């Protein structure tokens, strides 16, 4: 339960510009959550410095090599781009040739056309960048995304791992991240999960909001 | 005729990548132009640093006060966040407080909801940038976005202002800059214009080019 340098200095400023927030919220899986995080909130020229900084930390230490860095619509695409930059800049010579991506909802009907703005990807290793997981349901639709782009997968990073299961009837009761490493054969990398949270708030949170959060997750929670 | 070093510098920076295409492409206006300047090619970390660079620099001898930059999805929302980073690492104290916003196509019906990204706009004075102006419609929608909640549009910013006008039946022939700048009584920056391009190209542009080039400013091009 001891978190690295980066992980406390990210923590820090989530709870400094509100981006960690508890009350009552409506997941994109449809699943009532006592406790939301929201990457917008990093929304000062310094804080997305700051966020970018740590992804690139997180992706430096795992020694991934890829070409290009996806992030998936609406929360991903900022996170491409200023990710891409900030391991350009701090890369040294290892990130030189580093290139972003991002996807259009929608077909383009004109213009240039496409869903992919950015690198083309295809025979391109390829970065999956998001800012949480829950169910998996973004970063596999992500994946079917880049497939049909003839891209190939090679990992994936999130700020946040909720540590929660794709669903309730999974019987080995492993988290989102664990399931979709598993499934693709790929490492998925976090800057923190809710684990790290809990520890970190440890020294200055309720005991109302524990409450709400352990029921959550003796309904959500991995438990592998 | 006389370029300022950004824009020398962002010009060599849209022949690096090739940003200018050729052919035969359907504009969102419905136009049919033998070129599109896409923007989604400078697409390394390197070039998306020196595009921000390029934005920041004009905005700074701009003198331009404001407390967000709004970027219109798609293009905008990377340039949102890449030249919010910029202006917080080369504007000083004066941009040390800027955010960053853009907008999703549709309402989120879950989670934080709405259709802004970012930092809220209401009461806040707003920068918008975007990737190139062509009859003005996306700086205009983005206006409305803005002003619909209750934000204070106080100046766009465009990479590349194509010198058309915004209808062949204005009678002035004012180009959409100039027209948008008049409208609102607000500054329309730009980094380059067709003709710093097409100059700063010489002979690398085809006689097939040069003809079809000629003809579609003979129908759309501003006088003014
Ligand atoms: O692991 P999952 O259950 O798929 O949920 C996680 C996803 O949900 C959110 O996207 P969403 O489309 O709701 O919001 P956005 O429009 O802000 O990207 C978030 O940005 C993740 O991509
Ligand atoms: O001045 P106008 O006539 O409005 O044309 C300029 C706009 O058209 C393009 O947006 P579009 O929505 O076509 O593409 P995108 O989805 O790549 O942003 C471009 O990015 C500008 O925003
Ligand atoms: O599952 C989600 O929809 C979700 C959870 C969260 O903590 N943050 C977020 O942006 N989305
Ligand atoms: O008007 C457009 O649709 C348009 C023109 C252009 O040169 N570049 C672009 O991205 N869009
Ligand atoms: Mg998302
Ligand atoms: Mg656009």
């Amino acid at each position: 339960i001891m978190l690295e340098d980066y992980q406390k200095n990210f923590l820090e400023l989530a709870i400094e510009c509100q981006a960690l927030r508890f009350g009552s919220f409506k997941l994109k899986s449809g699943r009532e959550s006592p406790y939301f995080f929201n990457l917008g909130l990093f929304n000062t020229g310094k804080l997305l410095s700051n966020l970018a900084t740590a992804y690139a930390i997180a992706i430096i230490q795992s020694d991934l090599k890829f070409d290009v860095i996806f992030g998936p619509a609406y929360k991903g695409i900022p996170l491409a781009a200023i990710v891409c930059v900030k391991l350009a800049e701090i890369g040294g010579s290892k990130f030189q040739n580093i290139q972003y991506a991002f996807n259009r909802k929608e077909a383009k009907d004109h213009g240039e056309g496409g869903i992919i703005v950015g690198s083309a990807l295809e025979n391109k290793r390829i970065l999956i960048i998001d800012d949480v997981m829950t169910a998996g349901t973004a970063i596999n639709e992500a994946f079917e995304i880049i497939s049909n782009a003839k891209g190939q997968v090679v990992g994936s990073i999130i700020a946040l791992d909720r540590q929660e299961v794709v669903s309730t009837d999974d019987k080995e009761g492993l988290s989102a991240t664990q399931t979709v490493s598993k499934k693709y054969g790929i490492p998925v990398l976090s800057i923190v999960s809710l684990i790290h949270i809990i520890t970190y708030l440890e020294g200055r949170i309720t005991a109302e909001e524990k409450s709400k959060i352990e029921q959550y997750l003796q309904t959500y929670g991995a438990s592998a």
